[PDB]
């Protein structure tokens, strides 16, 4: 029962591979993820993790340069492949994962850890497309004996990642992965991601501080999930809506389909 035969390639990253691992004796599946071994800090990070919405870490093994983390599998593969180019989806099954991700985030948050790097390449499906956050290779701690750290390095992929973070020495964590999931329902909705930065000297990002929505991608977008995407991506991570209040919004407590 201790074998595991690597059946099929999943993912190639920046340091290793994902492998669907198939038990010979039980025919359980895991993904194993292979790298030439940061990874201290993602292993331990795992380690306190355990949420229906969060990738199961079921643990490691050393084996001298290479680190094998074992995870749960998810047979859906990643949501950036329900994703349609410049259509998105389906506003009911936008809706259901972004419950979810917001599930798995509130989780996280109230655990002081904040992912840093949420997007459809790492919101993973299982097999009755539930939504799980993975990659936690860019994480970290900002709540610790319940003082918060304010964070500085600038860590994450620039499409995804908010205006503070571009312009301020520090900023809080929890804002940014707030903004990060409302770029992602904004490409659940409209198949297309609005900006390549959230910077001034993006065009796309101007015209939607001056309310410019009879462009794309906003066009595309009905009034109420817009109106909760205009709380989300405020520029001042102060005036930002927080994830309480995202519960609260009309859209997000519309019933759907
Ligand atoms: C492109 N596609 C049309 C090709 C096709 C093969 C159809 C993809 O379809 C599927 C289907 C199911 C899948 N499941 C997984 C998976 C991925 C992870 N990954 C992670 O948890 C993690 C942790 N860190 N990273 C990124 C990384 C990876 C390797 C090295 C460094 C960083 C990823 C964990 N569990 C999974 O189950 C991927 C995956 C892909």
């Amino acid at each position: 029962v201790e074998d595991w035969d690597l059946v099929q390639t999943l993912g190639e990253g920046a340091y290793g591979e994902v492998q669907l691992a198939v038990n010979r004796v039980t025919e359980e599946a895991v993904a194993v993820k292979i790298v030439d071994m940061n990874i201290k800090k993602e292993i331990c990070i795992n380690k306190m993790l355990n949420h229906e919405n969060v990738v199961k870490f079921y643990g490691h093994r050393r084996e001298g340069n290479i680190q094998y983390l074992f995870l749960e599998y998810c047979s859906g593969g990643e949501l950036f492949d329900r994703i349609e180019p410049d259509i998105g989806m389906p506003e009911p099954d936008a809706q259901r994962f972004f419950h979810q991700l917001m599930a798995g985030v509130v989780y996280l948050h109230g655990i002081g850890i904040t992912h840093r790097d949420i997007k459809p390449e790492n919101l993973l499906l299982d097999e009755r497309d539930n939504l799980k956050i993975s990659d936690f290779g860019l994480a970290t701690v900002f709540r610790y004996n319940n003082r918060e750290r304010l964070l500085n390095k600038m860590c994450g992929t620039l499409p995804y990642v908010a205006p503070e973070l571009l312009k301020r020495r520090e900023f809080h964590a929890e804002p940014v992965d707030v903004w990060s999931c409302g770029i992602v329902l904004t490409a659940m909705l409209a198949g297309e991601l609005p900006w390549d930065q959230p910077s001034d000297s993006c065009q796309e990002y101007s015209d939607w501080k001056e309310k410019k929505t009879y462009l794309n991608p906003w066009k595309k977008i009905d009034s109420a999930p817009l109106a909760l995407l205009h709380k989300i991506l405020v520029e001042n991570p102060s005036a930002r809506i927080t994830i309480p209040d995202i519960k609260k919004d009309r859209w997000y407590n519309k019933p759907l389909k």
